[PDB]
């Protein structure tokens, strides 16, 4: 296993890891009160250019995040989706605009943003208000799998690669415990889980918005740990 962890990754810097034939995960650290998290998003090639799946947390990082994407694969950005509103998937959409990336996310997710006071992607990704959702975008799918980490939460299927990014609806092994979870459904993300299960049986690759990727296993670990969260007393 040769995926990066956050000492090999200095904050400020970015990694990219490639999974597949014309699949990247994107990889960076932030700090939060006094501990460095890493933190995945994706990459998809899509003929000559790529789609971006999720900022690297930040405007400093997700800089570094364009800079690397040319330095090491050369094809430019030319869309990029966000899969929930808050900042470290969001965080750094200003950047993207800026240099010329069309910006997306569902309009659930835009208006959390807003009212959240976080950067607000430009495009609006229409099909996805009801869970269970899916629409094409491009080289993925993308699938509203019900509330769980949020209420907007978005996945990102690959078919081409059998690869699924759950972004911070899916927990990666090491993680034990429930992360944050404030602005979660703790009723509802078994449900949402058992729906990515349901229409995603074949994936391979298992991408967690937090750490190391794994299979299909990442979803009933999440599941286990939320369900001990919501007892928790
Ligand atoms: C990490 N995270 C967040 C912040 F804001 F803190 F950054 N949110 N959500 C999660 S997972 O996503
Ligand atoms: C863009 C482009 F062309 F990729 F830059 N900007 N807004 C929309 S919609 N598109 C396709
Ligand atoms: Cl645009
Ligand atoms: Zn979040
Ligand atoms: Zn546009
Ligand atoms: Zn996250």
């Amino acid at each position: 296993g040769e995926y990066p962890t956050v000492s090999e990754i200095p904050v400020g810097e970015v990694r990219l890891y490639q999974i597949a034939d014309g699949v990247w995960s994107h990889i960076a650290t932030q700090s939060f009160d006094g501990a460095v998290y890493p933190s995945n998003g994706l990459i998809v090639r899509d003929g000559d250019e790529l789609l971006l799946i999720d900022t690297a947390w930040g405007a400093k990082n997700t800089a570094a995040l364009l800079a690397e994407i040319e330095k090491q694969i050369g094809l430019p950005v030319t869309r990029a989706v966000s899969t929930h509103f808050h900042d470290d998937r969001v965080g750094g959409v200003d950047v993207l605009r800026a240099a010329g990336v069309a910006t997306y996310a569902s309009p659930s997710t835009r208006r959390l943003a807003e009212v959240e006071g976080n950067e607000i992607p430009t495009h609006s990704l229409e099909g996805l208000s009801s869970s269970g959702d899916a629409v094409r975008f491009g080289p993925v799918e993308l699938f509203y799998p019900g509330a769980a980490h949020s209420t907007d939460n978005l996945v990102v299927y690959v078919p081409s690669a059998s690869v699924l990014y759950g972004g911070c609806a899916i927990y990666e092994l090491s993680r034990t415990s429930a992360g944050n979870v404030a602005d979660a459904d703790l009723a509802e993300w078994p449900t949402s889980i058992e729906r990515i299960q349901q229409h995603y049986p074949e994936a391979q690759f298992v991408i967690p918005g937090h750490g190391l990727p794994g299979g299909l296993d990442l979803l009933k670990h999440t599941t286990n740990v939320v369900k001990a969260h919501t007892n928790r007393s």
